[PDB]
């Protein structure tokens, strides 16, 4: 039916556009380890999976920025002790299995209590910070890279990548994140603006990552002489480095013996794990068997070195006769996401440039509806341009500007423990912000100041 | 006194960025034989005289869009001809003065009531296109200049002008184009936000020019290796082209014999500019004839030294807003003036500022302009569904199609002025935008009613 083909094409790119962007982040961060193929091939299996198993077909599952920085933290931490990443994933996904065959025994449901908006609201906005900076970052390492100069050794060698500056790398680089983000957000604002048909408008507008991703790989398509760095996608199924690893990685150990006591100590990071994808089901959806199913994937798909997925629901937006043709629209997704390595001469000419902007347009809209970030931005307001809402009107001025900075100062906490080497540790300091809300915010605060600041909606 | 020199520095602001913008723009247009430092001069000088005998003194003397047009027209008509454009403006500020002593002998009441709505904003419309246009058309040479190559010549000599290909030059001038334009909006929006301080947010908002000419004038002061076209502003009160003109030009020819029959001729072109001079004053406006002959005047006796005549615009004056008050407006023009000429002092900073954020300014202007005109609104509600039309007068007491039809006859006109502007008759522009006001007299209410015309094309 038609109805089926507009929302599964809708759904295609909202679920593709992040997958490509979190796979050219991957690639990069983890030495291409895990890239564009894996990710895409796992989103692709779990998808399927989740659609023909999930209690709940509107979850769509996907790479996240919380998963990725925690990616990024263990390959640090590898790096720095000198261990494989990937098979500590495999033991990780390994711990992750017993920690679902451990949980359903508990029924652990009676967390959900626990997470409120402070913790949710925080977990946000340090996300949507994380984005932000690692768009800004690799704006700085590309200047670094390729420096404006005024003489350049043109004939430098360029096969495994560019071994020394190049004239207009840096500046179209930043040319083209900075007209990604600038027509990501223009067409979010017709999407949300008066003109043309209302029809044509929210289509145009739902499609605005993919227009402004294809306006800016055309640009960058007629300028032939320049060179951008593009995204790295094998041609076929492949795992995008077969020097590094194969298909099915063998536990203990791919170049050198597995320690013992890593595969002990792998239990804690398979709980930071659980943490952060609990977290994520947790926003997304304001439950718990199809929480257990995503990470019991994820722990199957470390042992092919795939990457695991979250919850991340934004299907139900746009979406028993419904929940077969949920099921149906869910499958044909993943298979064309899955069938979207195919096309690897399309995603071979995108440049990194534009994904990085759709990583800072996916930031700056994630901060909007925030009510951390609205209350941030009251503290530069003055107090009587402050809206009518309950906990403006309910709370003393100054009492929620102290409300701001205890969240403020849990975010540069959080922020320190990232940038410090003990980073793997952010999930579990992160959740350490609920006995905060608990018991120590009742000492400052009042209970109604405390039900109107955070509520449940 | 505190509060006069606040408005002082503000109106010298406002008056210094146009000026140098205007100056550079010039300076592209006529091959620097009237340029940043002819500008400066003349607006100070004229300045001061219309502060000290200005009818009133709220009316501020600059540079402006519709004068800089018929610049480039002029040159070109004279580099097709072979004329000397510097010469010939000599004999249009001649024909100038004698059209002011003409019009003060018959007092032309009866042509203010003539420019309307319609012809004002045509106008508007145009120059802030032709603003748009210019922008995007020094973008466009910039980026032939220097293409996007993957191999450029190490060394290329650069002491007259870059003779070729350079790496970072285009891609760095469109980064600040873009970012003067885009600082500029933020900061415009800024001063309309409800964010900081009232009073600062709208000291913030107020030097939004300036602020934004700063950060990128220090963001490419900060970028020592790549070289981007900078404003040329001779060291002291010199001519912008010594080698091609002196101070004060000789009427009867510079280098070669003026022709007779181009002297006889100027009247047209005098008019032309008496055209496009009395527009802006209606324009700004709404002691207007005393002011209007005056600046005139002043203007045909500058082109007797190489400089550029002025229009009369309300913008600083307005953007910073019994006898003893129009002292203070007149103490405070003159300083603003003074300031203005003594700018050129300051050489070594002004020599810093590229010409991409120079164009950005422009690009920022051009689109500022267009905020007020209805001819944009009901461009823009061609694109609105009739549902989301506004509560205004000519979207209710009108059909849609109507109005539509008004919008597209007026789009025909902005066209038509557009061809002749591009065709080698653009001296005749300021003429056919004049062709616009029999239109809506003897033509426009052939094809729609007293009613809908009344609506609208409203004074008010
Ligand atoms: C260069 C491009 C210029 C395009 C021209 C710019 C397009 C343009 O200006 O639209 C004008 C007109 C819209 O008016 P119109 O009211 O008939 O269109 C919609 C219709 O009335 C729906 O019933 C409305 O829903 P609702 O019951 O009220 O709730 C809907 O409101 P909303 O749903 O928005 O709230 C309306 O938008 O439609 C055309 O003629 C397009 C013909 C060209 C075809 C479109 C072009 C592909
Ligand atoms: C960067 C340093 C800025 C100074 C920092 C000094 C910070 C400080 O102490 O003031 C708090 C400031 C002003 O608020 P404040 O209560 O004083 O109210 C302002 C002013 O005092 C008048 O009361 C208001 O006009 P009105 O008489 O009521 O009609 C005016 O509104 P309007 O005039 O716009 O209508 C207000 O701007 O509110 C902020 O959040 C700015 C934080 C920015 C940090
Ligand atoms: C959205 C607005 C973003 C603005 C910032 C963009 C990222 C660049 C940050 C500096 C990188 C750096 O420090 O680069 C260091 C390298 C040299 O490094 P090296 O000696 O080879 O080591 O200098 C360069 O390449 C030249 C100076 C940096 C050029 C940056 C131009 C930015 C223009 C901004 C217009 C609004
Ligand atoms: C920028 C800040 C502007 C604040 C402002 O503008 O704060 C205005 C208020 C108004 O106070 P009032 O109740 O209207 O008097 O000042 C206060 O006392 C509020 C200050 C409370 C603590 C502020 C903490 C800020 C974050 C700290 C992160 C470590
Ligand atoms: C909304 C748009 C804003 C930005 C507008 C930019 C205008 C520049 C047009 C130059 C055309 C030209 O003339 O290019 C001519 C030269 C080739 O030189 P040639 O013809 O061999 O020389 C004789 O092309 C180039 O080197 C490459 C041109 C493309 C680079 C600019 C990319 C802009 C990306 C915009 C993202 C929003
Ligand atoms: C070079 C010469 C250019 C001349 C251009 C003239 C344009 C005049 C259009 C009159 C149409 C009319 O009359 O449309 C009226 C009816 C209203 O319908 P109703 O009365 O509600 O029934 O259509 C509409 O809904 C209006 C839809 C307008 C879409 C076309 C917009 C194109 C804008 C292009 C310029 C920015
Ligand atoms: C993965 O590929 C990168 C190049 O993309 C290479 O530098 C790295 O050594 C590879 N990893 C291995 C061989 O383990
Ligand atoms: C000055 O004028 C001459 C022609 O008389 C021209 O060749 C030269 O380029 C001009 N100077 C500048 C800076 O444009």
């Amino acid at each position: 039916s038609p109805q089926v083909l507009a929302a599964v094409i809708f759904i295609y790119f909202a679920a593709l556009s992040p997958a490509i962007t979190f796979g050219g982040l991957l690639g990069e961060k983890t030495r291409n380890q895990m890239g564009v193929s894996e990710l895409l091939i796992s989103t692709a299996v779990q998808g399927i999976l989740f659609a023909l198993l999930g209690a709940q077909p509107l979850l769509v599952v996907g790479f996240s920025g919380p998963l990725l920085v925690f990616e990024e933290a263990f390959f640090s931490f590898c790096e720095t002790n000198g261990l494989e990443y990937i098979v500590g994933r495999v033991w990780i996904g390994f711990w992750l299995i017993l920690l679902v065959v451990l949980v359903v025994a508990f029924e652990g449901s009676f967390l959900v209590r626990f997470i409120s908006r402070y913790t949710q609201e925080i977990f946000s906005f340090l996300i949507s910070l994380i984005f932000i900076y690692e768009t800004f970052s690799k704006l700085i390492k590309i200047f670094q890279d390729h420096p404006l100069q005024k003489t350049y050794n043109y004939n430098v060698l360029m096969v495994p990548k560019p071994q020394g500056p190049l004239p207009n790398t840096a500046l179209l680089s930043l040319v083209l994140m900075a007209g990604t983000f600038f027509f990501a957000m223009m067409l979010r604002k017709f999407k949300n603006s008066s003109y043309f048909p209302g029809k044509l408008r929210r289509v145009i507008g739902d499609f605005g990552v993919p227009i402004s991703i294809l306006i800016m790989v055309l640009v960058d398509f007629f300028i032939q002489d320049t060179y951008t760095q593009k995204l790295s996608v094998p041609d076929g199924f492949k795992v995008s480095n077969s020097s590094a690893r194969g298909w099915v990685i063998h536990p203990l150990g791919l170049r050198s013996e597995f320690p013992i006591w890593m595969m002990f100590a792998s239990a804690l990071p398979a709980l930071l794990v659980f943490i952060l994808i609990f977290l994520e089901s947790q926003i997304t959806t304001l439950f718990h068997l199809d929480l257990l199913l995503v990470v019991g994937m994820g722990g199957v798909a470390a042992l092919f070195g795939m990457p695991w997925l979250s919850a991340t629901t934004v299907r139900s937006v746009t979406h028993i006769q419904e929940v077969k043709e949920q099921r149906i629209s869910g499958l044909l997704v993943a298979v064309l996401v899955g069938l979207s390595i195919l096309m690897e001469p399309i995603l071979s000419r995108i440049p990194l440039a534009v994904l990085f902007g759709i990583f800072l347009y996916m930031g700056v809209t994630s901060l909007s509806g925030i009510q951390l970030f609205d209350r941030i931005l009251l503290l530069f307001k003055p107090p009587k341009y402050h809206p009518d809402v309950p906990y403006v009107k309910r709370v003393k001025t100054w009492r929620m500007h102290l409300f701001t900075g205890i969240q403020i100062i849990c975010l540069a906490v959080l922020w320190v423990v990232k940038s410090t080497p003990a980073s793997l540790a952010l999930p579990f300091v992160l959740i350490l912000t609920v006995p905060l809300r608990r018991v120590l915010l009742p000492l400052i605060f009042r209970n109604v100041e405390l039900q109107c600041l955070d509520a449940d909606d």
